[PDB]
């Protein structure tokens, strides 16, 4: 049995893409001006420097996992919002996609992105639902469910997903305590056709282009477990 | 900083009351007939025979912890479920109250009661919503915060309690895999007010008089982290769920 794991409370095990950025002993993802507000074409996305594997070729066994971490997310004009963050299991050398929340190029399934990510949409692009929501994406922006998402602009989520390999069950929760509000997403995945045997587990987060909020990761905790 | 845990996948460890029984390596916690069907008027309640320290008097410091188990409920006749079953932190010497999931007596809020209680209502009594919730108890059977929960007869049910003491918010999710179905409930809670210093942990659970079903658990974990400081320091889910529950 193999295990990894850590957890961070203050954020170099990290690799930055874009305007990806740690101040302030906590990362922010997107473009934010010296005034401190957000900022409109934004892009950022942050992976921990050790790879993780997901299952074995071999011996066809695959691991079971979880990841907790908090967030704020403030879009002054609340309902101007956008785009949204999501975290992600990419292939390792992944350069940046689309800014999608920078991690799917198309709406279409290509198992040839090799990407499978939990978003937290906050603008709604008409294959998006309604109102803002919960996500589980599988190498497409259109995700395979998904899940009313009261956003509680300024406020901090506590965020959990987690997956079950026995079940081949992925889940995920916000949580804002200020509001004692939750939210839960499920949904199976066959994990093992979706991603590579090692990808990187991280954060991706954008604005928009005419729309902007800030996307702030203030502690990260993971673990893994991989069977024989 | 003081931790107790612990993981059973395969249920002395437990101090039963009532009909509470364990066989086949699993907590069955309401009668059950040589045919295997269940039984009307039945209750039991099962605890962990040592008590955790829920907070400290003098320090200040409050405890965050977390619980999580499966658990399998099957009422022939579905729409004849009763009554439910209920984890619960009670006084230490604590003996069974009303058959109410054998934890309450009233739906009047009683200080003196000292319980704190997550259920899981298959029977609408009409204190409790129209259909099978999810709720959080404060010494009242009458929930503080409720959520609807549809119930997978017969399937597996993984659950899932935690207390932030930062936020004072206590949260829970059932979770059914058979069907991809997934709830949650949440509730700020001041649990110094509410509970003693050293509490007990377990279930509670009980039938119809008139309605019944089953009320098995099948693997029970659980993790307290009580500091020294008044400062609080929530725990690590990310590692006690992979660790302890997958
Ligand atoms: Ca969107
Ligand atoms: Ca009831
Ligand atoms: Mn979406
Ligand atoms: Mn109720």
């Amino acid at each position: 049995a193999d295990i990894q794991s850590f957890s961070f409370k203050n954020f170099s095990s990290f690799i930055l893409q874009g305007d990806a950025t740690v101040s302030s002993s906590k990362l922010r993802l997107t473009k934010v001006k010296g005034n401190g507000l957000p900022t409109l074409s934004s892009l950022g996305r942050a992976f921990y420097s050790s790879p993780i594997q997901i299952y074995d070729k071999s011996t066809g066994a695959v691991a079971s996992w979880a990841t907790s971490f908090t967030a704020n997310i403030f879009a002054p004009n609340k309902s101007s919002s956008a785009d949204g963050i999501a975290f992600a299991l990419v292939p390792v050398g992944s350069e940046p996609k689309s800014n999608f929340l920078g991690v799917f190029d198309s709406d279409v399934y290509d198992n040839s992105a090799q990407t499978v990510a939990v978003e937290f949409d906050t603008f709604s692009n008409t294959w998006d639902p309604t109102s803002r929501h919960i996500g589980i994406d599988v190498n497409s922006i259109k995700s395979i469910r998904t899940a009313s998402w009261g956003l509680a602009n300024g406020q901090n989520a506590e965020i959990l997903i987690t997956y079950n390999a026995a079940t081949s069950l992925l889940v995920a929760s916000l949580v804002h305590p200020s509001r004692r509000t939750s939210y839960i997403v499920s949904e199976r995945v066959d994990i093992t056709n979706e991603l590579p045997e090692y990808v990187s587990i991280g954060f991706s987060a954008t604005t928009g282009l005419s729309y902007t909020e800030t996307h702030d990761v203030l502690s990260w905790s993971f673990a893994s477990k991989l069977p024989d």
